[PDB]
Parts: C-alpha cells; sequence; structure tokens
C-alpha cells in the first residue's frame, strides 16, 4: 500500500526531471526523522554534507552527465568507513575513532552517483543477530517494535523495511547480511568470497580487514537494486545471468538440519516457494548424495569463525592454534568447497531457510550460549541456528536472501537461494523469478 | 616458425589440417629436438591420439571450440588423471593422480589434446628445471645454460616449437623467469584470480593458498589471452588500450637491494623509448612507488612460512598465527600503495631477472650461488627483488621477448599492470612487440 522509489527509480527520475538529487535526498531525511524515532536505525548522520553532494549531482545532471546512481540517497552499514563520519562498531571505546577516507565500496558508489546520508546501527563488534551498542541504542524492527531488527546489519535492513532509504549496503561472516534481511523482510545477497573488497570495513583505529569467512554485499528491497549495487562494487564485473525463467531449473530443498530445526510455518514457507518453482517449469528434490555433512560444515565453520574472530589468540593458558593447524584448516575449507562444487553440478540452487524462525524478542543476554529460541513452542538452542548460514559462509557460495511472507505474528519470513561460487547474479535472477511465481 | 594455439585451432576447423595430425605432427617435433633439451619428460601420446581423433568426430559434428585438437603440454606440478604428479620428488615418481586439475579441465573443455608434461625442480623450488625421476633440461639457445625453473620445461618446449601452448605456476618468478630465459611468453596473473585446484603437493589435495599464481605460456601474446579467458575463475576485464599513445609507464632498471646488466638496462630502456616514440610518457621515478627494499623483506620471510607451511627448526620458534594475521595486514597495506602508484601509471616497465640464462648450477644453497654481472659476481638470492613486487602485491606481470644479450641468451621484458588488469599487461606487451618491430 505504502510504497517508495527504488534506487533505480529514484535515479530515473533525478535523470528524467520528475524530481532534482536535493529533493530525493530531503525526501529522505523527512522519512528518517519522520520514522526512525520509534527504530533507530540511522545512528549516524550527515545530512549537511549530503544535501552538498546532492546539489552537485543536480549540477552534473544539469551539464548532461547521466550515472546509474546519479543523486540516489542511501545509508550504509556503520562499520563501514566514511571520511568525515565515525566508525566505532559499537565500541565505547571508537566511538571518536573519525575515518579520514572512504572505503571502496562507499567510493564505487559515489563514484556512480549516491549520496551517503549516513550510516546504519550495529551490535557491539558486529558479533550479534541484533543491533545494540552503548554509542547509539537498541535498533528495533519496524514490523514488531519488540522484536529484533537483525545483526549485524540490523539498522541496513530497518531502514531499508521502514522506507527511509532505498539502497544499503552490510557485512556477513555469520549470516549478518542474511538475517537482518530475514528479520525485516528486505533483500540481501551475501556475496562470494573475495568477489567484493573490504578495504575501509577496518576493524576501529586499525587498517585491518577480515581475509576469511566475511564477505560484504549490498542490501536493497529490489533484486534489480542489488544487482546495479553488486556492478558497481565487485572488484571486476562478475558473470551476468542467462536464466530467463524457472523452467528447467535444478533446485535442492531443504527444510532440516542436522544441528539445528525451522518453524512450521518457515518449513512451509520455503516449501511454498519450491513449489510455485514447479508450477513454473523447475524440478525440486529433497535429497542429494552429493549434500555435504552439514554437522561436520558447521563443526568445522565454528571452528574457524572463532578462530578468525580471535586473530588466533587464546585465553589464557589455552594453547593458540598453530600456523600449520590453520593452514590445514583452509584445506579443510577448501576440500568442502568442491563438495560443493561437486553439488552443485546437478542443481542450479539451494533452497532452505535463512534462520530457523522469525525475529525474536529483544535479548539482554551476551552470550548466545545463555539464549535460546522458541520453536513452535518449544525450546531450542540459539546458536545452534548458525547452521543455516553455514554452507553459504564457509563454501563461499552466494546466497540470496528474499522476503518469502510473514508468520502468523506478523514477522517477515525470507527464503536462503544458495548458487555456486561467483554465480551472485543467478541468485539474484533466481529470487526475483521466485517473486514473480508466488505472485500468480 | 611454428603455428600458434590459434593458428592450429584455426586450422583444424578450418579443414588444412586434422586433429590427429597436428597431434601427430607435435610428437614428431618433440621426439625430434627434445633429445637435447628433455623438456617432454611425461608423455601421454597414445591417449592423445586417442583424444584428437574424437576431436575429429566433434569437428566433423560442426563442433566448434576455442583450442579444439590443438595439441599442447602442462607443467608437471598440474594434475592429469593417469599421469603422474611428482614436483621432481623421487618418493612422489609413483603419485598418479586420479583426476584432471581445473585448468586442464578448462582447457580440454575447450578441446585442448594434452601430450604429456613439462619437466620441473625438485620441490618447484629453482631457478632450473633439474630433478632424479627425469633429468635436467636445458635452454633451446645454449644447451649449456638453465632453461629455468620451475617451469622450465614448459618455456623450453615452447621455444623449441614443440607445443604451441603451456601453463605454470609462479611464486617466486617461476613463469617469468623461465619465459625470460628461453625468450617465449609467460603471464604471472593476479593472484586469486585462477583457480589452483589439481596444482596439488604430490598426495595430498593441498594448493597454495598464499602468493603463489598459475598462468599461460605461450610464443604470441593473443594465445595467452584465449588460455587466460579460459581458464579464470570468471572472464576477466578485457583491454581498452588500442595504442601506446597516452600510456604512464614507470620505468625501473634499479632496486634497492639487487642490480641488473647492462644489457638488460639498455633492453629495458629501449622497449621504453619505444613507447615514448609511440605517443606514451615514461618516467623514471614516482614518490609513489612504494619502498622495494622493504617489500622483498617482507615478502621473503612470508614465501619462507608459505613454503614450509607455517613449520619451523627445531629449537626456533615458530610464527604464530596471530603474527601471520599481522603479516596478510602488512601484504595488504602494500597491495593498496600500489594501488596509489597505479593511479598515476599505467605500466611498470622493469627487468625480469638482472641477467640472462645463467650456467647450469649443482649448488642446492641459494645463498652459496652468485651471477655474472657484466663481469663482476653478484648474489643470487637477491635477484628476487625483480619478481618481489608481483607476487607479493598480488599485481599481474608479463614476461616478454625483448632481444638478446651479446651471447644469444634472451633478454624479457616484465610489464607489471594493476591487479585484475592481466588483459592490460597482454596488450601493452602486444603493443610492445609492434613498436620494437618499427
Amino acid at each position: 500500500a505504502m510504497s517508495e522509489l527504488s534506487a533505480i527509480e529514484t535515479a530515473a527520475a533525478i535523470a528524467g526531471g520528475s524530481m532534482t538529487a536535493l529533493e530525493a535526498c530531503d525526501a529522505a531525511i523527512a522519512r528518517i526523522e519522520q520514522r526512525d524515532g520509534p527504530i533507530n536505525a540511522v545512528v549516524v548522520r550527515d545530512f549537511d554534507r549530503a544535501r552538498d553532494a546532492a546539489k552537485a549531482a543536480d549540477a552534473e545532471i544539469a551539464a548532461a552527465v547521466r550515472k546509474p546512481l546519479l543523486g540516489v540517497p542511501m545509508t550504509i552499514k556503520e562499520s563501514f568507513d566514511i571520511a568525515g563520519l565515525p566508525t566505532s562498531w559499537g565500541f565505547a571505546e571508537h566511538a571518536d575513532h573519525i575515518a579520514t577516507a572512504d572505503s571502496l565500496v562507499v567510493s564505487r558508489l559515489k563514484a556512480a552517483g549516491a549520496v551517503f546520508l549516513g550510516k546504519s546501527n550495529i551490535p557491539v563488534g558486529l558479533a550479534d543477530w541484533q543491533s545494540v551498542n552503548p554509542n547509539y541504542g537498541r535498533t528495533n524492527n519496524p514490523h514488531d517494535h519488540s522484536r529484533s531488527a537483525g545483526g549485524s546489519s540490523g539498522g541496513a535492513a530497518a531502514a531499508l523495511a521502514a522506507g527511509m532509504v532505498p539502497l544499503e549496503y552490510g557485512s556477513d561472516i555469520g549470516g549478518s547480511i542474511r538475517v537482518p534481511a530475514h528479520f525485516c523482510g528486505v533483500w540481501g545477497l551475501k556475496t562470494t568470497f573475495d568477489a567484493v573488497s573490504l578495504e575501509g570495513h577496518y576493524f576501529p583505529r586499525t587498517d585491518s580487514a577480515k581475509a576469511d569467512l566475511s564477505v560484504v554485499g549490498p542490501m536493497a528491497r529490489t533484486p534489480a537494486d542489488l544487482a546495479l549495487a553488486l556492478d558497481i562494487t565487485s572488484k571486476v564485473p562478475l558473470p551476468q545471468s542467462r536464466i530467463a525463467n524457472l523452467s528447467g531449473l535444478r533446485i535442492l530443498l531443504l527444510t532440516a538440519h542436522p544441528e539445528t530445526v525451522a518453524d512450521s510455518a518457515t518449513i512451509s514457507a520455503v516449501e511454498r516457494a519450491a513449489a510455485a518453482c514447479e508450477a513454473s517449469g523447475a524440478t525440486v528434490a529433497t535429497s542429494s548424495p552429493d549434500l555435504p555433512d552439514l554437522s561436520a560444515l558447521v563443526a568445522d565453520y565454528t571452528r574457524m569463525l572463532l578462530v578468525v574472530l580471535a586473530r588466533g589468540l587464546a585465553p589464557e593458558g589455552t594453547e593458540p592454534v598453530s600456523l600449520n593447524a590453520w593452514y590445514a584448516m583452509l584445506d579443510d575449507q577448501a576440500r568442502m568447497m568442491r563438495a560443493f562444487d561437486r553439488l552443485f553440478e546437478s542443481f542450479d540452487a539451494i533452497f532452505c531457510p535463512v534462520l530457523g524462525t522469525t525475529a525474536f524478542a529483544h535479548s539482554d543476554e551476551p552470550d548466545w550460549a545463555k539464549r535460546s529460541l522458541s520453536i513452535d513452542g518449544g525450546i531450542a538452542p540459539f546458536a545452534a541456528q548458525l547452521g543455516w548460514i553455514s554452507m553459504a559462509t564457509y563454501g563461499g557460495m552466494p546466497a540470496l536472501s528474499m522476503p518469502l511472507g510473514a508468520d502468523g505474528n506478523g514477522l517477515p519470513i525470507n527464503l536462503q537461494i544458495i548458487t555456486r561460487n561467483w554465480s551472485d547474479h543467478d541468485a539474484i535472477r533466481i529470487g526475483a523469478l521466485v517473486a514473480e511465481a508466488l505472485d500468480r
């Protein structure tokens, strides 16, 4: 009913003359000041300098200059660097750390003409499926202010779902792009590993970006905005999709995991997307002899994630992992990556839940081991849900989180579409085709 | 002169010759010329003739592939199902691979026929090609000098005209140095742009995840570009450079930690001068050129760790995983320093190595080795600085024929371009050849 312009639609209106870049900037500033009160998503604001960049974009528009995102207002996850703006990752010690240079993703998007109004909220250390920190506060889900907006790119997904900005960009090392888009019912693409540069996504007061597991990708409300943002930010132009329809598509449907569980409403929602593809000409399978050991994957992924997040350091007394043992873990990862290369020889995509349930209620327990989730009235471990996102992060494959529907309480349910490595554009295309199939 | 890889595929698809005829003609050139050279040390001629007969059947079905029926060889470190992969070790001579490597799969899918594999040093750890399993490869321009390493057999087979295409690996110049010694074309690719799946250490599934790259080797720049398009993880950005006019070239004939021949210095200077006459701008210094003396030191400390798999001699303390993560951040800092350098320059022109092909050496320790630079003795291991920038920075580096020294040994030029501009390095190289032939 209530609808906002997409990133491509905004650029088309500015290039045509329906509106100016300053009008689009001021319209988004209005939506932020009007709607971010109960949501607390756009926690870093640079509206004055954003209006100056929109006035410069209209000068280029008047100089007949045309760029794919010229004048389009947007925000980015607070973990990305913007010159003049702070980068804190939620740490109070790092709230006065002001970046001196823009991040690569910001440079790429600015070079396409985008205007950055500010940065979206995050949890402390980007280490939660929530968005809460002592510098900015807590971000609330626009669909139910009592539930989490997700994390670590929760402020990004909440700003999108509330219609404040049409485009965003987040990071993902343990679902931190797919889970926020799942909780807020927006579009988020976990990209292929090493496909987009993490330069500028630095830990505060360093130049260190994660060299393992972590990926940065676009977040939006339309698959076309995701595809344009991917082409603007990738290290090289990635292969465009040649999938024209769902006929002939090979889909592996997974509604269960050896180490975690999913809602009945979640299972029926993912099963409904697969059925919409079968009626559109696709073939869907529920088992494969080439599906890797997901129980070993999640175990090997968790052991690597904790080492990457700890920078190889160990608790006092505990012996650290050796460099030789780390090299052995990378060979274990590459062994799993090829196991998925063989799986993706018989299947075009994996359809599975993003997470086992919808957005959970706000939690003040920092320890994931002291948390639990309600799966159809039952008590389930919280951290075990990392298995739903382990395949794409540990295998490196692109994974799309796209809106599928909502549960009985109105909380969005998203679908995870996993395709083979470097087929990010196929994950976007299959997702757009799933949306068409579900709207018929 | 021999046919190139593209010319061979064009003659097979046109009907000038068949794929079995091209296979048998390359088998003939190998058996006729590899006697004093010893480059094609693993031979699969029987199964190669069966694959050429299958290519001719596809050719007769109007099927057309870019390398359909083209006979070639690959460096012995690459896996081919049914063929051994030993890396020169006697302990690994009976290690037969069960599946083809990724590069071999890509090239076979483009229609290439693999006649065999080219010689290597033990452990791929020398600028020579000699091992107890196959013997020594000799430079086709002077059988007393090294053919290069670690992909020396590949460059020697190309220089002798046996096969039109080859593929090697490079962690310390092992693609550029062999092509430099034999006067052929070799592309050190951008890091992580081509998969090393199948380039496994014998009897493992472990491929180097740092510094090392695999790239094409040929005698024409156009053959390099086709093989790159066939083997890269994704189609890489094609070059839009049409001529040398307007090109920004940083000419480097000196290094803070090593030296170059006077004939080498004049050869690289002659390539740079040919570009100025074609409209290019050439500079001899840049305030944005990183500290090459620190680069080689940080690269050498990382190279030794990668080659040792993090292990340390007894008594010596190993490098910690935390310290390793810091070394990767030190590497990325240097990579961004080159991103700024390549904002003012399109390419770096510098020597591949400080001198031409050296005489066969039996000293395993590089610290006990030396090189003859214009009558003087210069350290051997210090020459790693000529190849350190591209490997440690990740940039693509092309080794292309420039000429020969006074003794007839080839001198090649190293063309370094920015990361992911592999096709620009090939294009600038092809344009350097045109300018020097005028």
